[PDB]
């Protein structure tokens, strides 16, 4: 919804917005989000993502599919009214995001996911990229254990020319959902094959906001599909635009910059890092 | 409507178009079109805007949606006729833009909605551009509070992979006409999924003379995204054309531009802005 | 409807041609259309125009819209049949533009508008246009005012950031009919929204034609939105091809070239212009 | 139809080609072709023409266009079978041009329509072109009068903004089809506004074939909308290729190159045309 | 079909290809198809051609149209099957192409269509291109009495300003599949205006196989319009894609160059052609 | 469906990744999926695949058309729903793909499909390329024999000028489905008539993966039609991208490059062909 601020108010949201990410326990807007979900009631629609014709298809806090739904309205703090409507198996009325308020007053975070080698890295969409081919699925998978931590992390996997992997958009809108609404850690082996339908342009304009407001990561693979010389910054800047962080591969063999988006208006956070691969192409990263 | 000038008319229209920038009341524009809106008729529809479509919904000057409109026509003073007709939540007869008149005989106006060190500046769209990666949030946000003055300012945020962002270009217009229907003062960042849609052309197209309209103001950011280069004049001239003024960075860190048309056929205005940042990125724009 | 000539009846048209521009009194033309307006019986339909949509909506003599009309054929001198059916408020059966005769055997004519600093000035679509932001609006009311005379011009606003104007197509073209149907003068600020629907398509196409066949003159006002260069040239043969006169700035403040088209296949006289501004940015074009 | 040829045959069409070019008495084919239409029983369809959308609108041998026809087929010598029907005034089944026979065994020819200052002139489409604006319509109207000779010629308006033209593009192909079916010289002034929809593309395919095979001149202006460097060589490669002859101006004025196709695989001929003006821009062609 | 193959089956394939153009009697494909065709079943539906919209018509083997035709299924030899169905006047289910098995497992030939001048030519599509104005037509036109040799040769015509000439798409395929049902050489003139529609490009990728299967030979003209400079091969490639021949114009006056396809995988053979003009232009291809 | 990992299970997946390219008996994962598909009860749906249009269509085991299918669904240990529905030919409910699991919790493999002169091919997808025509067809064949081993390989023909090839794409997916249902080793020529139809994106977009699932190899040859320069490597990067392998011809006559994908985020293998031609263009590739 809108929000009004004076002077006081703005210093308030920026010193929330500063917490979020710099202060708060890793991954514990996550485990917020996590709270708010469960306490929605059975079949009550919380999540809408566009599918290949631009349609919305809708889920529940379980990842089960919303087949019908009866008209019911909401009234926001701010007069805001928000219509909710499945018929079909297809969104009659709503809007794609979250269809529960996860994130109320406290807007424009980066909600740290967690922290590794010394280093806080916040939810939202991570795009992998950089110059052509050297070993972008090998540290999105060594990233998503990284940040997993404790817990697994989850694989959605999309067309690759490999054997089990999923090519087929509608299917990749299924997994995603289901990977935001259950994980907190969650790698995307590739967008390759979004990059268009409308769905497809849909997918990049909310996937970070979505994981931004769930306070999980998404780590996605991106091979700039074009030459050796530039769109090494012009499919990075349909990247750089849609992600609250950017991986990117440097000169030096092995060697990452990491590039963070801290918050709404907050400084952007850069930090290096070091790999080396093990056997069967199982890349570490370095910590100490 | 159309109007009719000769030499003696034009003159006076010039006058009072020069008087609604240069020496009328800060704000006042505003105070008088909240006064022709609560004092029309209970159930009027007040204000139409283009959805995704290009459709258009329909408010009222408490802005509700307003869902059945029995077909009303009015005859204005041209002899021309004004028809409303609003069904199943959609209007089926009418055009984008206010529909009740604010304006009269006073048009082409760029109504002063705010004084602030030193400078009026105008009611209108307020595109706040220039080379990336260089304080455009912050900076809308600091104009924000300072137009604003003794009024809280409005926030309407879009298109960004942070926490509690809509993404959904339908939420986003809804939230467009809140704002300007409630408050003097408006922030939307950002401009960037806008930029196409047929509804994304009508708000480029719309929002400028809807704010001017009001005597409000809309301050939205827009990094453009196309290049590092030379890009930061041919987007941008999308702006200055839709613009009712302009505030873009330059060489020195902290220093802005802004570039104002103060009415109908005349000047246009130039001042610099410094800035500087305090804790948690908030910005302070100098005064004296 | 075609027409047929020999040698002889060919220098007889364009005698007459010649004389609708050079010697005919000034004004003449629109006298007598707006003789064959008002003598046309009230029901009967004057004037097709194309909607953003490009189906046509048509008025009668005083400007009004036409819902309904029965359909009614006309047989023409050539043998060809006329036909005009109004259904629904869309034009069912016939063309855009004049579904009445203004004219009679005389076609191709510029008929002379107004007569001003020793210059007669042509009837249909004047273009003002030049590099960019350097005094188009000021001119466009200096012009409208100047050929005016002893009556006031009419002035259609579109798609300006500034308060109390139109921003929908559709009731632009409504603003159109009527100015053409009712005044010898007409300022169009701005053509730059316009310039593509296929009404923007079909408006640029007819406007001219309906101009010069109804004997008023249409100013209005192109900004060159592409380029600071080679684009002052490109969009300006946008220009070159539907207007019947020409009005550019030349690299002298102040200063303007005027180029007209006197009539089918006759000569294009050019002459030049001294303006200066007054108080308010009323500008003056200098005389004697 | 498909013909079929050995040697002896094929060098019998090209001498028959030959014939209806160099020695056949000028307009003879159109006569001809005059007597096959008026043979022609009452209300069958003869001509089909492609309009804005892409439909196609018949018309009768005196060119009244056909609402309802019922279907009907015709066997030709070929065992090829055409199959006109019309419904609700568009042609249900057939094809674009003539529904005729006009031609029979003898195809691919330029018929001589005129003999004029000792050349004589094909038949079919001729496009006026050459640099930017150096009086096209004048010449068209002086070639109009040339090979009209004892007849009156007819002129199609269409597009510029002077008075009387129409712009409806539906009434313009209703103009050439009635042109084609009753004159042997038509002028048409101008092309500019066809250059694109469905009918545009059809009628630059159809209106050259159309004119041969009735034995009629379309002599159309054509102005390269573009620059002054270049395409005049690419819009003229849209020319080169619809046309049957073309009429180009040089690097000295008053005077033009004429490029003629004399038939099938035949020679092309250039020759040299020298003009003057007379008095209200008439231009007269020299003949000795 | 699909076939299977291991080196043996593989390699009696390869001389079975080769034979088919080096050793097979010239015209003996042919020959053969006719007996495949006329055995074939009355009332059959035999070849499937794509009209404009990309729907299919559908012939016998007397290039009758196929208006209606019950569901028929027919069992392959892979198991696969093939099923027709005709409705309206268009197929309802079937593919492009012929629909009768012309060729069993001997695929991917260009079996020998002619002998002349001691060189065989190959079945399939001809283009003939190169530099503009350089005698196209008189060529195809050589090429096809030449090739014809005792037989008589069928002349598609389309798209041309001349007299008698089709420019109607629908009819065009009409003459195309007639030729093909009825006659080993053809010639069409000219491809310029299918060069797009779904039809056109149907065309382009289909009429190649269909004429190899068929063992008759379609020789098609084609200028490339674009530029007189270097899309004599960008253009050209859109030909030595979808061509089975080239047939391409040289430096030297009257000198042509012919490339063959001689069978899948096999080598491409080169020879040159010497031409000259008699009598009404008609062209001489030179012997021994 | 989605997988989850931590540290060991994402180092027991890449090892058993591993081994299913190197160490694993070659032609092991095709036999095993054999097995699955024989053993999944006739009239099941095992395979959909796109259109033309775009819709799917579904194909039972032995490769038979589905026609009608009663909505099934499955449940995955994900926790997520697969859904299966057959309606007039097409599917009404479900992915393209494969639409039983032949795989398990293997995915992103490069299953070891056949073993050659000392190296290990992949299954999936192999494109064939390089600069323009220079022995593709007889490579493809070549490849095709020598990993099909002890068996025939299957060859799918498409889009080219020669006899007894299908040029209807509907067909073609078609020719695939078979293919890939029977047979471990596939040949297409060619890939040309294909590379846009949402059909043709598909199969772009979904072969590899089906191919690599299966566990079969699909060889197909891409001409980059384009240019003769840089053109060489941006349909190549249409290559790079949905290849399991790459086979790439050098400046060297009869030799190659081939570049292998040995599986999700493992190494790319590169080795080098030696191929000379005997009789009728049959090419051996060199061994020992
Ligand atoms: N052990 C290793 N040593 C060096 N490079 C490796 C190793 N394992 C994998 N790679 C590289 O990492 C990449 C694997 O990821 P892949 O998805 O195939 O490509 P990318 O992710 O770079 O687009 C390959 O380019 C491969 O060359
Ligand atoms: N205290 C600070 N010192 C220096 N730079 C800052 C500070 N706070 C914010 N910034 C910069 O201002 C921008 C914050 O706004 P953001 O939305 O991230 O980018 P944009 O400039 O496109 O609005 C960032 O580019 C960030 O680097
Ligand atoms: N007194 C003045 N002296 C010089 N220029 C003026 C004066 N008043 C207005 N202008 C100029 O006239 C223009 C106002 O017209 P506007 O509609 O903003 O642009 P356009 O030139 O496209 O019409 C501005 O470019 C402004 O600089
Ligand atoms: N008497 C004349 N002397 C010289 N030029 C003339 C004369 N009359 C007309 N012209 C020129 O011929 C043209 C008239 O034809 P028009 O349709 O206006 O342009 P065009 O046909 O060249 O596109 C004008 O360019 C004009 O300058
Ligand atoms: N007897 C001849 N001598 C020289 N050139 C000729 C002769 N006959 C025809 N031509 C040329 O051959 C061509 C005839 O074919 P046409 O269809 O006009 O052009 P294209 O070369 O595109 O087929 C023309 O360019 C013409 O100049
Ligand atoms: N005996 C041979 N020696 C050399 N090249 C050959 C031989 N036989 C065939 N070729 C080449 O193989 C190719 C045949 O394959 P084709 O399908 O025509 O083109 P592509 O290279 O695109 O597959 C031709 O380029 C031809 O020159
Ligand atoms: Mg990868
Ligand atoms: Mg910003
Ligand atoms: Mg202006
Ligand atoms: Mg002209
Ligand atoms: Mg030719
Ligand atoms: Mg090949």
């Amino acid at each position: 919804m809108i929000h009004l601020y004076d002077a006081k108010s703005f210093a308030k949201l920026r010193a929330a917005q500063y917490a979020a990410f710099h202060t708060d326990a890793p991954g514990s807007w996550f485990d917020h989000t996590s709270g708010v979900l469960e306490s929605v009631e059975d079949g009550t629609p919380v999540l809408a993502i566009g599918v290949e014709s631009g349609d919305a298809i809708v889920f529940d806090k379980n990842a089960q599919r919303i087949v019908a739904y009866k008209e019911k309205s909401v009234k926001a703090e701010d007069g805001s009214v928000s219509v909710v409507q499945v018929e079909n198996g297809f969104m009659k009325q709503g809007h794609r995001g979250w269809l529960v308020d996860l994130t109320g007053e406290l807007v424009g975070c980066s909600p740290v996911v967690a922290e590794f080698g010394g280093h806080r890295y916040a939810s939202g969409m991570v795009i992998v990229t950089g110059k052509g081919n050297s070993g972008k699925t090998p540290l999105v998978h060594a990233l998503g254990e990284a940040l997993g931590g404790k817990d697994k992390y989850a694989t959605v996997r999309f067309g690759e020319p490999l054997s089990g992997y999923n090519t087929d958009f509608n299917v990749f809108v299924d997994d995603i959902a289901r990977a935001m609404l259950q994980h907190r850690v969650i790698v995307i082996d590739s967008l390759k094959n979004v990059i268009i339908s409308r769905g497809a342009f849909d997918l990049l304009s909310d996937i970070g906001a979505m994981a931004a407001s769930r306070g999980c990561v998404v780590i996605a693979s991106l091979n700039p599909t074009s030459n050796d010389d530039c769109i090494v910054e012009l499919v990075k800047e349909a990247s750089r635009s849609n992600s609250t962080s950017l991986v990117i591969s440097t000169d030096v063999d092995g060697e990452w910059q990491v590039l963070t988006r801290t918050g709404e208006g907050l400084q952007r956070l850069t930090h290096t890092l070091q790999t080396s691969y093990g056997e069967h192409s199982v890349l570490t990263i370095h910590t100490s």
